[PDB]
């Protein structure tokens, strides 16, 4: 199986599997059952922003999600990524819908990674910023129903030509190049991620959510991982 | 008086005011009596690196100092800078010598600051990087005995033409422009600082140390702040 | 007098001093009589973008102004800034109105400067990005009628509370810290500037324009430099 | 065949095919016969730096190579990359040796790319910086004799364990992710590349050289492209 570390923007409460009984953001370490969550007052139809940060000194993964003029939800968790992820990984965005749906539109996404090694100003860095997604985005690996082009945005889950979301959908987008997330002889390693999203739900409740994730290089969507599994996990264990 | 927050690379143990009995790095919040320290195996004559980081989500100030192929000293401390520093500040480097001395040479210094406000991708940033210091460095405010030019380096404390350090010296270098370190309506604020130094001590023990600090805009060297006071504090309270 | 190098977004044709007979962008070297201009199809009421670039290898100052889905105006000019500007300067934005007016609103502004000196990876850099202007913006020097705060934007020229522009107005905003624009022993020096603006003209013709400029550190608005002079030049020579 | 645009640091004069009769840097557009060259006083055994720049406004490709305290060679050439390369490409470094040899060691390599599209602050960027090359560098595609690890450096051509260069060698290193070098609806596109190298020649004359290149995504070393062809071209046409 794959190794996943993720920050979920969970819109649908699947209390049977651990979700609190309200929209929330959480930190998932190899399991859809978040190690820690925070209430999130999701706003249907409004553009929002997520900020994820981490550094090997504090060994603390934190995320902040917010909407213009509104309280922001925050969540942090102590975790040493050296003990969880392989040295090389791929970063990406994932979303899904089940019985209930929503649009999982990504307007922009940026990522920065730095590795300071045992030497004088010897830093390795990787940075990419997407504000516009073209039809043939060769530096993105699209999996499942994810597509680009429609208004220059990234649609993680399927959306009909009229613009309405589809249920039972799952999509992901990973940056093409592998990222060196940590190293034995690293003095300091850190990364920062940001993305703006538009979750619009016409029907009853919105579902199922969007997630920023880090995984093994050769990761792919687990079968039947639509709905509650957010296109990240094979089961709800 | 001034408001100081500093990370000190203390080379001389003044146990009579709280210093551990050995070279150490510490975090000073308005007092030379560190709120927290960590043992530092300073290496006479070798070039070292310091990394200081902070973000408003974790409200945790951390620092890492190291030398090539050698264990690195680390220290962290929970502190909300909103409650301690004014909204606008100046950032700088400080050093001193007392009865015993050392060179407090700075080979490079970089700083990055970011403020994410309540809006879509509305970030304000400031970044500067010095690898070479010229004789007439107009974007630096030099105080006390600090000078630039000698090999394109920054000498915080006085050094004779032959190259030997002087005792009873105090110097500082602050970036010219004020930095917006935090704001009431900020979603995320963070800064990162790095500098490489060369502490060389000919005589007995090395003293007194170097420090990265943040202060009120109009800060200047307190009288008699040579020695143990590191050019930052008026007294040892 | 001051030494000015500027890229003007000239909205009012002052043909008797050399302006082409239509809105244009031009490059001014110590004179409001542009060394080179390009027709600019200015769009009243719409937000636009300006990009200014320069590097010491090509010794070529270029600018591009554009609006979403619209042709963009471009202008370039060969000029070695070493022979025109002092080694240290300040960068800023300037605007004015005369008999006719317009709003000269700045929504964001970023600047990057790099100096590569005679050494291994010895680069000095300066970077700032403003997307939000606060009421007490301490890192900006405001001159004339320039103010910040109204929607978090920068108003270069006077605007009444109801939102209508005033005539006979002149304003400027300069970054606080001096910028090292070039150095005798520099291998490569370069800068890049970007700002989005909103020029709205209720009355007859729009006037007078906005400009990005580089000047001697102690520059201030020349008396009577409203109107055609764009708050940059003492006269029309 | 492949589409190549390259800046060559040519150490061996193959006057038979157009080379000036001395070391030189040149700009190659789909042919080893440089469209333009500049004399280069290459220095055996010393670490040097190369800076390549380009922007779609001036449509000018420039390069600067230099050594500490020494004159630097410069070369520029007007060329619209839109008319020569695919929209998507890969960037890399190439080197070779023939009868005569040299080490083609890369100490560091950084690259920055930006695409400003028809919208408000809608920039796409890619940036990577290598100062240390590890044994298993997964984000680099190594072709031919290129290897990493030896002192954390990148050896483009073969080097015996004792440290001496081999003749008849060819190697390349390309960044893993495709780069979006230009787009029909782009307001401004630009890139910047930098790398420090160490060319050491024990024998007679040094040969054959190093080159920074941009090519179609699926590019590979042309057969028999050792020596004068710098691992870039199939023949000397
Ligand atoms: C012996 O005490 C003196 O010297 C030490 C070391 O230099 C300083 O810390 C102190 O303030 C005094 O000046
Ligand atoms: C003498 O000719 C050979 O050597 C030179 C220099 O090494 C190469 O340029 C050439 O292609 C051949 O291999
Ligand atoms: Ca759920
Ligand atoms: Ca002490
Ligand atoms: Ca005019
Ligand atoms: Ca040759
Ligand atoms: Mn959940
Ligand atoms: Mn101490
Ligand atoms: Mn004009
Ligand atoms: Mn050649």
């Amino acid at each position: 199986a794959d190794t996943i570390v993720a920050v979920e923007l969970d819109t649908y409460p699947n209390t049977d599997i651990g979700d609190p009984s309200y929209p929330h953001i959480g930190i998932d370490i190899k399991s859809v059952r978040s190690k820690k969550t925070a209430k999130w007052n999701m706003q249907n139809g409004k553009v929002g922003t997520a900020h994820i940060i981490y550094n090997s000194v504090d060994k603390r993964l934190s995320a902040v999600v917010s909407y213009p003029n509104a309280d922001s939800a925050t969540v942090s968790y102590d975790v040493d990524l050296d003990n969880v992820l392989p040295e090389w990984v791929r970063v990406g965005l994932s979303a899904s819908t089940g019985l209930y749906k929503e649009t999982n539109t990504i307007l922009s996404w940026s990522f920065t990674s730095k590795l300071k090694s045992n030497s004088t100003h010897e830093t390795n860095a990787l940075h990419f910023m997407f504000n516009q997604f073209s039809k043939d985005q060769k530096d993105l690996i699209l999996q499942g129903d994810a597509t680009t082009g429609t208004d220059g945005n990234l649609e993680l889950t399927r959306v009909s030509s009229n613009g309405s979301p589809q249920g039972s959908s799952v999509g992901r987008a990973l940056f093409y190049a592998p990222v060196h997330i940590w190293e034995s002889s690293a003095v300091v390693a850190s990364f920062e991620a940001t993305f703006t999203f538009l979750i619009k739900s016409p029907d009853s409740h919105p579902a199922d959510g969007i997630a920023f994730f880090i995984s093994n290089i050769d990761s792919s969507i687990p079968s039947g991982s639509t709905g509650r599994l957010l296109g990240l996990f094979p089961d709800a264990n």
